[PDB]
């Protein structure tokens, strides 16, 4: 099976790590927060490492159904969480939690949705708080809260198929910051993380990892004031599915991919995939200035020692 | 080049017409509202139809510039509410064709209900917001027009001094509201693109399959409804022709279609067989040789393509 990229433009993909068109391309530094991404985390031979799913509405989500609080103004809910295919979640399995999981720190805003119900579906304006501030963020364990801001009691029974489904991040002076590179507690303050997904660093020299960025909605009580922010992933979830689907064998420790725009007539650009799932490129850090209608073309297998053309 | 479907599994694949996986496969019959979906189009030689976008995120909302008015019990909740006004462009940032092949922007609705979700300003370098929406895609709506360049979004209970002109808005679809007194939720029905003055144009192709004891397969999922806290309204559904991955996939394969149909069957590896076989044809729609209703079949199997055959094909009941 020979190894291949898609022929999608950039601005036809999308975020693995948020739901969001990618509208940037970004090279980063190494600064002393490493990439430490759970979604999003795809090898070249397609297999899928952390918490990556290929549903891509199950990305930076939680889901499953209704427990009381024994057993584990705004109204609280517990869910058991399981896995976006329905299957429950294996506790000592090889995840640091259920696939689509968030993967970062901060308030999550969106919607608690109850769809299936027969005594009527449901729905509510509600948060996420996945900061070390927050002892009840605990998926890693089988339970995870999640809270129904302004209202929701009476509809928190147990027995009931929930999903939390991400909007955007809170932003404001006295709210929890969001750090989309500070990787969360997923047993909470009592217990550690287990079977995360490797860091990403370059290691050769002159090689700076390249990120896929997209907007993150910010959510102020309605103030407009707190300042836009972004967010990023190594690969696009057309990548991802692509990669699976194929299967092919790695030959190299990385594919010497060109960046190929059909207006230009030409290659922009080129770029290193490693075996490992992620791009490099000579370049220094900083916002990357090219059209998005251009797509990603693999051409051959290169080593590791492979010197890049400059960007 | 070779024609092939992707291999993966249905529950991990996407509606192409809603922000949902799949999780049903149903079969429908030859009803009186025959099937004219705009997104979720494509054919089996990769040619995208209607308003469809390869981009997920953009499927059924709508996204542009704000522009001033005059650029362009429900009554007393509709005081409290702010309307935006927005000059609809296309998911890549270019303009909207307004005389172009679409009869919308791509990614916008094809269907007529009410449907929630949130207005976002992401941009703005005074400082990001957001506010709880809703558009109204009914004929009932004479402001629903995105034909024409410009649409209506209603900011829920607030949003006053955030509406200037000027600056890039999203919409995306959260729910569909289905109170008792509220406008009927109809996913086979098309809206009025253009609003009550002027008529549709450029529209996908209608589906129907023409062939007898063949009825079409459809991909299914939930559909999330609002009803202002109650929680009374009853379940939705919605549908699509093909998943997202699909569409994608035939979209960047461009093989040519050797006949009218493309045989598929349907594999399940714990099972270690096919289950059913099915014809996707050219036009970029899924048939079975069965009755009308829910297809009780494990969602963890995968389509697999074998051959093309003619529209006289006969398939083995599923």
């Amino acid at each position: 099976v020979s190894f291949s990229v898609p022929g999608l433009v950039v601005e036809d993909m999308s975020n693995s790590r948020w739901p969001a068109q990618i509208n940037g391309l970004v090279v980063r530094g190494n600064e002393a927060q490493v990439v430490h991404f759970q979604n999003g985390r795809c090898t070249t031979e397609g297999t899928l490492l952390g918490t990556t799913t290929l549903s891509i509405n199950s990305i930076c989500g939680l889901r499953g159904l209704s427990v009381s609080q024994a057993s584990v103004a705004d109204t609280t809910l517990w869910l058991r969480v399981e896995e976006p295919d329905g299957r429950p979640y294996d506790i000592f399995g090889d995840q640091p939690a259920p696939l689509g999981t968030p993967d970062f720190t901060a308030v999550i805003v969106g919607t608690a949705i109850r769809p299936r119900t027969a005594s009527g579906a449901y729905l509510h304006d509600a948060y996420v708080d996945t900061t070390p501030g927050d002892a009840d963020f605990t998926p890693s364990t089988g339970n995870t809260k999640i809270v129904l801001r302004g209202g929701g009691s009476g509809h928190v029974g147990q027995g009931h198929y929930w999903q939390f489904r991400p909007i955007a991040v809170e932003g404001g002076g006295s709210r929890p910051q969001y750090q989309e590179y500070n990787l969360p507690d997923y047993a909470g303050p009592t217990a550690s993380n287990h079977d995360l997904a490797p860091p990403v660093a370059p290691r050769m020299p002159g090689e700076l990892l390249l990120l896929f960025e997209s907007d993150m909605p910010v959510w102020d009580n309605g103030a407009g004031a707190a300042p836009a922010q972004k967010i990023h992933c190594l690969l696009p979830n057309e990548f991802i599915t692509h990669l699976f689907d194929l299967q092919a064998p790695a030959l190299a420790e990385a594919a010497l991919l060109r960046y190929v725009h059909p207006d230009s007539g030409r290659t922009l650009f080129e770029c290193k995939l490693y075996r490992e799932g992620y791009m490099v490129v000579a370049a220094p850090a900083g916002r990357l200035n090219f059209p998005l209608d251009g797509y990603f073309r693999f051409d051959s297998w290169v080593s590791a020692f492979y010197i890049l053309s400059p960007v």
